[PDB]
């Protein structure tokens, strides 16, 4: 369970990515997609943009890191009282797009790499230690809602 403390640091935090939250979703999409390759398959939509130049300008990519962003956004200022809001993601992910919960790891990574990048004074240890917490919880709780469906991961 995150302290209240800890959930300070993490929407403090969070209230600066809203302040772009296009830009934010761009960063994170591209990272996960040029790191790990594999998890740009998922996406029919997707599947055309062969460099970052490209995904870089593609406006429906912009428009899908908002969908992302927002919706974890809802989740995070719930403070682990998310159940409302995880289930239906975990649902749609597990059972139509088929995400392991690999890859919900691999974009955790990113989201805390890219947060790093541009909120350095809002993002020291302290804070990178809760958002790496909150993002715990969510994989975790997403994982408890894969193995009853039989996905897990
Ligand atoms: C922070 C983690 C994530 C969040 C909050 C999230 C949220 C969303 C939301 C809100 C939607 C649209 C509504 C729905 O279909 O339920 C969506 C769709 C989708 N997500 Fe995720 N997602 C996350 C991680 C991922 C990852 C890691 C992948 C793939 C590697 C993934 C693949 C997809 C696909 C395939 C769709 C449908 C996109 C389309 O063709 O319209 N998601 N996600």
């Amino acid at each position: 369970v995150l302290s209240e403390g800890e959930w300070q640091l993490v929407l403090h935090v969070w209230a600066k990515v809203e302040a772009d939250v296009a830009g934010h979703g761009q960063d994170i999409l591209i990272r996960l997609f040029k790191s790990h390759p594999e998890t740009l398959e998922k996406f029919d939509r997707f599947k055309h943009l062969k460099t970052e130049a490209e995904m870089k300008a593609s406006e429906d990519l912009k428009k899908h890191g908002v969908t992302v962003l927002t919706a974890l956004g809802a989740i995070l200022k719930k403070k682990g009282h998310h159940e409302a809001e995880l289930k239906p993601l975990a649902q749609s992910h597990a059972t139509k797009h088929k995400i392991p919960i690999k890859y919900l790891e691999f974009i955790s990574e990113a989201i805390i790499h890219v947060l790093h990048s541009r909120h350095p004074g809002d993002f020291g240890a302290d804070a990178q230690g809760a958002m790496n917490k909150a993002l715990e919880l969510f994989r975790k709780d997403i994982a408890a809602k894969y193995k009853e469906l039989g996905y897990q991961g």
